[PDB]
């Protein structure tokens, strides 16, 4: 579990996405494993605008934060879940590290910011669902 709250904004997995996020939709896009839902309160994250391949992610399964190497954000084939049918996720970054069922919703930051959230794993890698390319999240 886990989101990123900025502005009138709160982006989530959309797999783990709740009736309220559904209900008060901004967007969506199954690919990225991302959703977009509108807050009531304001969100102070800054999200990162950079080509960063390396930052800092929260590991929920360890309690711990790790640095990491990651890739640039692609088109990766992601193996089927109770979620998905067997597919290729867009805009994920792999890195070098632990992350379990349960560690989704980990954000991943830089020093310019957050860029993304965990969304994929297993193989001692964990996987990051870009955030860095959605300008609108400002404006
Ligand atoms: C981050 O831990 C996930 C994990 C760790 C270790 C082993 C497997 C996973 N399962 C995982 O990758 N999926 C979870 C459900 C939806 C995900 C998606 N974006 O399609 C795929
Ligand atoms: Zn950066």
């Amino acid at each position: 579990s886990g989101a990123i709250y900025v502005g009138n904004y709160r982006v989530v997995n959309r797999h783990l996405a709740t009736h309220n996020d559904w209900a008060n939709l901004v967007w969506e896009d199954s690919s990225r494993d991302l959703l977009v839902s509108s807050t009531t309160a304001q969100g102070c994250d800054t999200i990162a605008r950079c080509d960063c391949q390396t930052g800092v992610y929260y590991c929920s399964s360890r309690r711990k934060h790790y640095p990491v190497s990651f890739s640039k954000p692609s088109l990766i084939f992601v193996e089927a879940s109770e979620y998905y049918p067997a597919r290729y996720q867009s805009h994920l970054m792999l890195a070098v590290g632990h992350s379990e069922p349960g560690d989704c919703g980990g954000i991943l930051r830089c020093q310019h910011g957050v860029v993304g959230i965990v969304s994929t794993g297993g193989n001692g890698l964990v996987g990051f669902a870009d955030v860095r390319d959605l300008l609108w999240l400002d404006e």
